[PDB]
């Protein structure tokens, strides 16, 4: 899912 942290649920990134 957070491949390229795609997702704003990606956080840290």
């Amino acid at each position: 899912t957070c491949e390229i942290c795609a997702y704003a649920a990606c956080t840290g990134c």
